[PDB]
C-alpha cells in the first residue's frame, strides 16, 4: 500500500484489540454508541501507549550518558497534528491503516478530527516544531521549552469578506498527548523589590506565581529515541474569601493566550510576563538537572540554550540574578558561565518588530533584572570604548539602553552581548544583520555572527503529507532519504525518465484533484482541477506582498475583459493567511481579495479561465493539504525583508515551481536549482538601496504604466466595491504615498515573469522536468541539515543516527 | 482478615499486573522514580476499571426496562474519598490489600493520599451523598445532579488560635473518579429580555452560558448497580481581542467555588446564577431523556425530581417556562405535570437562612421566570382565597411575593406550592412545619406535608470507617445486616455475653489508640487514650450550641482547681468543626475553645485528667477517624433548631453512647435504645416556648448559679485572654442580652447530666452494656430506610434488592 510501515499479522491483531480496550475503559463507550470523535480517541490512545517505553527509556538513557543537554526556549512551538506524525515515525502508519480498516474504520477520517496544536504564529513557531523532531531524529538530548496556552492562534472566520477572530479552544475535549506533571511545579516571581544587605542583593515581596509542566512526546524518525516538550501552565498558590478565590484567574492568565501579534511591538505588560514565566521557570528546571548530572566551571559543558528571537531574552539577566544572587558565583565568572551557554537566534530586520521594554515596566516587574541589565551594559560599553577609543557615537549605538521619549532595554542588544553565537536564518540575511542593523557589534566580536539557513522537516513536509510523491521516490532511490534528503539529489538521473515524468505529474494531477474536492466537500466553492493551481500561504504582511498578487489577478482579469476570445492558461489563484487582530492594512487586504474574486468568480466573460479564492484559517493542517496540490508557489517579498521563508521551502520539496525574488532562503533554493530552473524577478537588495537613495516615487511608475494606472483606478472608483466607493481609499493612498514595499516598483517584471510561468505550464513535459529538478535537488533544506549544524558550530555536540537499544 | 471481601489467588494476580500496567500506560512511571501519590493513583485507575463494565450495562439496563427516574437535585454532594468505598461495594478491599501488599505496599498508607471530594458544607450535602449511596443499593434509576465546584468547602487551619480559609483545590492532581462528557454540553441562558408575541412569551437577547457535564460513578452494595452522579461545569462559547479572550473567565466563574455560607442568606447574584445554572442543564437532560423513553401526560409517571431545599427551587418555574414557552402546553395542563413531578425537602426553621431573593435580582438575571413566578402566586393565591373567604390577612402571609423594604420571592412558599410533597427530616422537625412556619399551607392542603426522617449509609459509616466494630457484628450475627441495619436488634441477645461485651469494648479500645496516635503523627499533641473520649464534631453555629460545651468544660476545670486531689473521670474533650467566614460569632468560639485549651492542657494542677482539643478541618475523612474513636457525643442544640442532623446517628452506630436534648432525631434515637439508655438532658420544645413567651432573662441565671457567674467573670477579667482582657467581651455581651438560644438556661441541667456520665464510666461492663443496646437499636437510621420510604411515599417506586447480571 505503501513504505508506510509493514501491516504484521500479529501486530494488527494486537492493535485492534487494545483499540476495544481503550474505547471500553478509557473512553467507557460501546461500539453502539461510539462517535467517529470516540474513535479518533481509542486510536489516539492506542498509538500513545507505544511511545511511553521508548520515553522512559529515552530519558534514563540520558540520564546515566550524562549528555551535554539542548535547550530550545521559545514562546511558540507550532506544532499541528501528532497522531500521523507518531504512526510516521514510528513505523506504525500501515498496521493502523489495516487494523482500523478491519474494525471498519475509516483512518484518515479520524485523523481529521484531530485539533491542531497551534501554539504558534507562522515561521519563528513552526521552525521551533520542525527544529524538535530533527533534533530527535538525530539523537540529540534536547528539551523544547514553552508555554503551553489553552487558546492558541485565533480560528479565522471570513465574514462578509472580512476577518473575524474566534477563540482556539483546542483543548475542549482534552489533549491525548501531553502527561501533566504536577509533582515538579515550580514558583516564579513578580515585582517586590531589591535589598542589598551586607551579603549581595535580595529580591523580595514578590508575588508569586506557579508554573505547573505539562510534558508532550517528540519522537525521532525510526530510531526509538523520544525526547520531550515541556510547556508551563500557570497556577495561582492555594494561600472577600469568594471574591479572594475569583482572583485566582489574574494570575493564572499569564498561560492563558498566545498572542497574535505578528508585524507590530506592542509592549504589553502582560507579554512581558509570560516571557519571563517560561524563562524563570525552565532555568529553575534547567539547574536542578545540572545539579544532578558545585562548580558550575562545567556548566557550558552540560547545558546549551539556544534562545529563538528575543522572546526569552530575560534568561541572560536571570541566569546572572540566578549564579550571582542566589549561588554566589562572583560577576566575571557568572558572565563567563553564561555567556559560554547562551546562544541567539534573530528573525527579522525589520524595527517596528524589535523588542524595546520600556524601562518603568521593567522597573516595575522585574527590579532586580534591571540592576543585571544596567551593570551589564556598563561592563560592555567599557569594552567598547576600550576598544574604540573617542568613538563617543558608537557608544550610544551600542548601549543596551535607549534614551529618548521613554527609555527602553534593547533587547536585540541583550541577546549580542550575553551569547557567543548569533545567527541569520538564511545567507542573505545573516549578511545584513552584519552589514547594517548589527554592524557595530561585528566588529566589536566578528567570531559571534554566524549564520544557520533555515529548513523543513522532510517526515511532515513530504513523507506524511505527499505519500504519493513519497512512494514513488521512494520506488527509484530507496527510503534512505527520508533522514538524509541529500539523496535526493540522484533523481536527477531521471529527469529525461519517461515513466518517472509521468508518474512525478501523476500524483501532482491526483493531489490537485483531491485538494479540489475538500475545496468543496468542506467550502463547497469548486474550482477546476485542470488550471494553474496559483498559491501564496503565509501571514499576511505589508512586505510579503500579497498586493503584488492582488494588482497581477487584477490585470489578468482586465487582459480576458479586453480581448474575451484569445486564449490564457486557466489559472486558480489561491491566497490564504491570518492577519494580526490590530494589523488594519493587513486586515484591509483580506477584504481586497474577497472583494476581487466576487467581481471575478461571477464574470460570465471570464468563464473558468480565472478563479480567486481565499483560502480560510490558514493552519498547520490546511498547509498539509495545500501545498501538495500547488503548481505555483509565490515568494515575492521586497528583497531584504523576508530573513528566510520556509513555506518556499515546503512548495520546493512538494513539486511546484517558484516565482519570487531574490530574498531570503529564495536566494539558497535558485542557487541549488539553477536559476534556469526558477522564476525570479524584481529588485535584488542593491537595487532597493539605490532606490532609497534616490527617493521612491510611486507616482512615477502610475503615470509610465498604463495597466498599473488602470488598476489603481478601478480601485478608486469603486469597481470592486460598488456599495463602498471608497471602501480601499485606504490602500490606494498607501501604494502611492506611503508604500515602504515598493509594490509598484516591482510591477513590471512581475507581470511579465508571470507570463513565462503560463507559457512553460502549456508544455506539460518541460514543466515536470523542471519540477524534478527543483526536488532533485531540495535536500540542502531539511532541517536535519540546519540542526546538525547548529549542533557542530553552535552547541558543540555531535548528532548521532544509531538506533536505541528497542522499545 | 476479615469480611472485606475474598482474596482470591487469580483475583490478585489479575489485580497486581493491572497495576503494573497502569503504572507504566497510565502514569508513564517505573518503579525507580514512583512516588506513593503514584502508586494511589495506580491502584485507584485498577479499582476504577471494575466499574466501567457495570456502569454500562446498568446504564443500558435502564434504557431497555425505561423504569421511573429518580433526579435528586442537589447544590451540594459531600462525597469525601472514593477508593476505599469503591472497594467495598465491589468486595474488592481484601484483594487489594493482598495485591499492594504482595507489591510491597501499604493499601491503608495509599488511601491516605486521596483528597476528599469537598462540595458541601456540612449535614445536607452529606445526607444527598449517603442518598446516593442507598438509591443505588436497592436498584433505583436514580441520578445525582450538581455542580462541580472548582474549589469545595474551604479548608480550615487554625493561626493563633484563629480560623483562616484556604482555597480546597482538590483537583489539583486530578479527579481518576469522574469522566468528562464534552459530547453533552448544553446552553444555559442569562439576562435578556421577554418578548410577547402573537403565539406565546419569548425570551431573547440572553446571555449564553455552556454547561459541560462530568459524570461520577455510585455503585450500589454487592448488588453490580452503578448510577450516575453529573456535575455540570461552566465553560464560555467561543463566539481588545485579548482581554476579549481573558472575559471567558466571567462566565466560568459560575462554577468556580462552593458557597461556605451556613447560616446566614446573603442573596448574592453568583449564587443565584449557580441556582439557575444546575437547574436549566438539568432539566434539559432530563427532557431531552424523556423524550427518547408527545404527551407530557405520562411525565410524572416517568420522572421524579427531588428538590434539595429550596436551592434547586428555580426548576419550578424553568419545567413551566420549557413546558409552556417551548412546548405549547396550556398553563392548567403544565402545572399539573410540574406539581405531580416535583417534591421539596425542608432542613431548617430558623428566618435567617430562609432563601427570599430580591425581585430586582430576578427582573435583571431571569425576567421571564418572575413572570411566572407571578402567574403561580396569582393562581395560588386565587385558590386560597376561594377556600378561606374573607381571610385577608392569611392572603398576605401565604403569598410567594413579601412585601416591605425591598420585594423578595419566598422561595419555600413557591416550593410547596409547586410540589405535590413537602417533607421535614425527622419526627419532631415536621410537626413543627405544620405547627407553625407552613402551619397555613398545612391547612390548604394536609396531604402535601409528609416526613422522612434522616439516615446514613452503614457502608461508609460502618463497614467502611470501622472494620473491627463490623466484623465481631458479622462473627455473631451473619453479613446480611449491611444492608438491612434493622438486624442488628439481634445483638441485644447478646448484651449479657462476656465474650461480646469484651469484644465491643475491645475494638473501641483499638479505635481510640489508634486515633490518639494519628493525633500525634500529623499534629503531635499526645492524649491519654485512657480518659473519656468527650467530642462535639459539625460546623459551628449558635444554635448548636459549642458554647454551651465550652461552659462545662470550664466547669470541669474550676472544680478541679478547687479540690486538686479528689478524683475524677479523665477526660479527653475534643470539638471541631468550620465557621462560615463571615460569621464573626462563630469565628469568636473557635478563638475561645482554643483559649480554653491553652490554659487547662498547661495548668499541672489539672495533669492528664482534662484535656480540651480543637479538631482542625474537620471533614468527611476526618470524621471516619473520630467518630469510632468517641465514647460520648454531643447533640446539644436549643430543642427545636436542629431538624434532624445525622452525626447523632454515625456516633450511634459506632459505639459511642449519647448526651442530648430532646431535638431532631435525637428523639427518636432516645425512643428507639429506650430513654433509660440516653442522657437526655434540657428544655423540651414546650419548655423553650414558655420561656419565650414569659421572656429569657440571662441575668436570673447569673444571679442564681454561682459556678456560672464565677466562669463569665473569668471570661470578663482576661483570664482566658491576658494579653488583650477583653477579647471575649462580644461573647458574654450576647450570653447576657441576646442569647437567642438559652444556653445559660440549660447550663445546670448539662453540667448534671454530664456527672451521671462519668459515673456510668467509671463502671466498664455496664457502659459498654449500654454501648451495645445502642448499636443493637440504630437500624431505623440507616438511609437504606429513608430512600425506601420516598420512594414508596413520594416518587412511586419499588426498591429492588435484586442483583444485577454480574459484571
Ligand atoms: O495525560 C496523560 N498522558 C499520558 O499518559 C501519555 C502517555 C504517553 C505519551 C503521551 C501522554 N495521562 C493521564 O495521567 C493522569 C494522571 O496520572 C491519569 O489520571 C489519566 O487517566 C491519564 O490518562
Ligand atoms: O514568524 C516570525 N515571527 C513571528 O511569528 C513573530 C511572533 C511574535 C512577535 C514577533 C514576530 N518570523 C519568521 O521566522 C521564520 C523562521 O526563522 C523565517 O523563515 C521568516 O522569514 C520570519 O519572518
Ligand atoms: O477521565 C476519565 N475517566 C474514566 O475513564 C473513568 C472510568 C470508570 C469510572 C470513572 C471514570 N477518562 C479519561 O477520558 C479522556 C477522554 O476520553 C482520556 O483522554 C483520558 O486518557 C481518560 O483517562
Ligand atoms: O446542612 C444544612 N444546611 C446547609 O449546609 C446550608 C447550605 C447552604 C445554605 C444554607 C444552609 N442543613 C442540615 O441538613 C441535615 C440533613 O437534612 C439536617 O440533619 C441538619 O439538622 C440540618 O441543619
Ligand atoms: C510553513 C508555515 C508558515 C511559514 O510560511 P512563510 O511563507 O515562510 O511565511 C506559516 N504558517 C504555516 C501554517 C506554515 O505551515
Ligand atoms: C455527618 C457530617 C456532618 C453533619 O453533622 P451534624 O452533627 O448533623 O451537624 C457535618 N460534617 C461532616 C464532615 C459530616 O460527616
Amino acid at each position: 500500500i505503501s513504505v508506510r510501515g509493514l501491516a504484521g499479522v500479529e501486530n494488527v491483531t494486537e492493535l485492534k484489540k487494545n483499540f476495544n480496550r481503550h474505547l471500553h475503559f478509557t473512553l467507557v463507550k460501546d461500539r453502539n454508541v461510539a462517535t467517529p470523535r470516540d474513535y479518533y480517541f481509542a486510536l489516539a490512545h492506542t498509538v500513545r501507549d507505544h511511545l511511553v517505553g521508548r520515553w522512559i527509556r529515552t530519558q534514563q538513557h540520558y540520564y546515566e550518558k550524562d549528555p551535554k543537554r539542548i535547550y530550545y526556549l521559545s514562546l511558540e512551538f507550532y506544532m499541528g497534528r501528532t497522531l500521523q506524525n507518531t504512526m510516521v515515525n514510528l513505523a506504525l502508519e500501515n498496521a493502523c491503516d489495516e487494523a482500523t480498516y478491519q474494525l471498519g474504520l475509516d483512518m484518515e477520517e479520524l485523523e481529521e478530527i484531530e485539533e491542531d496544536a497551534g501554539l504558534g504564529n507562522g515561521g519563528l513557531g513552526r521552525l521551533a516544531a520542525c527544529f524538535l523532531d530533527s533534533m530527535a531524529t538525530l539523537g540529540l538530548a534536547a528539551y523544547g521549552y514553552g508555554i503551553r496556552y489553552e487558546f492558541g492562534i485565533f480560528n479565522q472566520k471570513i465574514c462578509g469578506g472580512w476577518q473575524m477572530e474566534e477563540a482556539d479552544d483546542w483543548l475542549r475535549y482534552g489533549n491525548p498527548w501531553e502527561k501533566a506533571r504536577p509533582e515538579f511545579t515550580l514558583p516564579v516571581h513578580f515585582y517586590g523589590r531589591v535589598e542589598h544587605t551586607s551579603q549581595g542583593a535580595k529580591w523580595v515581596d514578590t508575588q508569586v506565581v506557579l508554573a505547573m509542566p505539562y510534558d508532550t512526546p517528540v519522537p525521532g524518525y525510526r530510531n526509538n529515541v523520544v525526547n520531550t516538550m515541556r510547556l508551563w501552565s500557570a497556577k495561582a498558590p492555594n494561600d472577600g474569601y469568594i471574591q479572594a478565590v475569583l482572583d485566582r484567574n489574574l494570575a493564572e492568565n499569564i498561560s492563558r493566550v498566545l498572542y497574535p501579534n505578528d508585524n507590530f511591538f506592542e509592549g504589553k505588560e502582560l507579554r512581558l510576563k509570560q516571557e519571563y514565566f517560561v524563562v524563570a521557570a525552565t532555568l529553575q528546571d534547567i539547574i536542578r538537572r545540572f545539579k544532578s548530572s558545585t562548580n558550575f566551571d562545567a556548566f557550558p559543558d552540560k547545558v546549551a540554550i539556544q534562545l529563538n528571537d528575543t522572546h526569552p531574552s530575560l534568561a541572560i539577566p536571570e541566569l546572572m540574578r540566578v549564579l550571582v544572587d542566589l549561588e554566589r558565583l562572583d560577576w566575571d565568572k557568572a558572565w563567563e558561565v553564561t555567556v559560554k551557554t547562551c546562544a541567539y537566534t534573530n528573525h527579522t530586520v525589520i524595527p517596528e518588530a524589535l523588542e524595546r521594554w520600556p524601562v518603568h515596566l521593567l522597573e516595575t516587574l522585574l527590579p532586580r533584572h534591571l540592576q543585571i541589565i544596567y551593570e551589564i551594559n556598563q561592563r560592555f560599553l567599557n569594552r567598547v570604548a576600550a576598544a574604540f577609543p573617542g568613538d563617543v557615537d558608537r557608544l550610544r549605538r551600542m548601549s543596551l539602553v535607549e534614551e529618548g521619549a521613554v527609555k527602553r532595554i534593547n533587547m536585540a542588544h541583550l541577546c549580542i552581548a550575553g551569547s557567543h553565537a548569533v545567527n541569520g536564518v538564511a545567507r542573505i540575511h545573516s549578511e545584513i544583520l552584519k552589514k547594517t542593523i548589527f554592524k557595530d557589534f561585528y566588529e566589536l566580536e566578528p567570531h559571534k555572527f554566524q549564520n544557520k539557513t533555515n529548513g523543513i522537516t522532510p517526515r511532515r513536509w513530504l513523507v506524511l503529507c505527499n505519500p504519493g510523491l513519497a512512494e514513488i521516490i521512494a520506488e527509484r532511490i530507496g527510503e534512505e532519504y527520508i533522514s538524509d534528503l541529500d539523496q535526493l539529489r540522484k533523481l536527477l538521473s531521471y529527469v529525461d525518465d519517461e515513466a518517472f515524468i509521468r508518474d512525478v505529474a501523476k500524483v501532482k494531477q491526483e493531489n490537485k484533484l483531491k485538494f479540489a474536492a475538500y475545496l468543496e466537500r468542506e467550502y463547497k466553492v469548486h474550482i477546476n482541477p485542470n488550471s494553474l493551481f496559483d498559491v501564496q500561504v503565509k501571514r499576511i504582511h505589508e512586505y510579503k506582498r500579497q498586493l503584488l498578487n492582488c494588482l497581477h489577478v487584477i490585470t489578468l482579469y482586465n487582459r480576458i475583459k479586453k480581448e474575451p476570445n484569445k486564449f490564457v492558461v486557466p489559472r486558480t489563484v489561491m491566497i490564504g493567511g491570518k492577519a494580526a487582530p490590530g494589523y488594519h492594512m493587513a486586515k484591509m487586504i483580506i477584504k481586497l481579495i474577497t472583494a476581487i474574486g466576487d467581481v471575478v468568480n461571477h464574470d460570465p466573460v471570464v468563464g473558468d479561465r480565472l478563479r480567486v479564492i481565499f483560502l480560510e484559517n490558514y493552519r498547520v493542517s490546511l498547509a498539509e493539504k495545500v501545498i501538495p496540490a500547488a503548481d505555483l508557489s509565490e515568494q515575492i517579498s521586497t528583497a531584504g525583508t523576508e530573513a528566510s521563508g520556509t513555506g518556499n521551502m515546503k512548495f520546493m520539496l512538494n513539486g511546484a515551481l517558484t516565482i519570487g525574488t531574490m530574498d531570503g532562503a529564495n536566494v539558497e533554493m535558485a542557487e541549488e536549482a539553477g536559476e534556469e530552473n526558477f522564476f525570479i524577478f524584481g529588485m535584488r537588495v542593491e537595487d532597493v538601496d539605490r532606490l532609497d537613495q534616490r527617493g521612491y516615487n510611486a507616482q512615477e511608475y502610475y503615470d509610465r504604466i498604463p495597466e498599473l494606472r488602470q488598476i489603481i483606478e478601478q480601485l478608486s472608483s469603486g469597481f470592486f466595491s460598488p456599495k463602498q466607493p471608497d471602501l480601499f481609499k485606504d490602500i490606494v493612498n498607501m501604494l502611492m504615498h506611503h508604500d515602504r514595499f515598493k509594490v509598484f516598483a516591482d510591477y513590471e517584471e512581475y507581470v511579465k515573469c508571470q507570463e513565462r510561468v503560463s507559457a512553460l505550464y502549456k508544455n506539460p513535459r518541460e514543466w515536470t522536468r523542471m519540477v524534478i529538478r527543483n526536488i532533485a535537488t531540495s535536500g540542502k533544506f531539511s532541517s536535519d541539515r540546519t540542526i546538525a549544524q547548529y549542533a557542530r558550530e553552535i552547541w558543540g555536540v555531535e548528532p548521532s543516527r544509531q538506533r536505541l537499544p528497542a522499545p
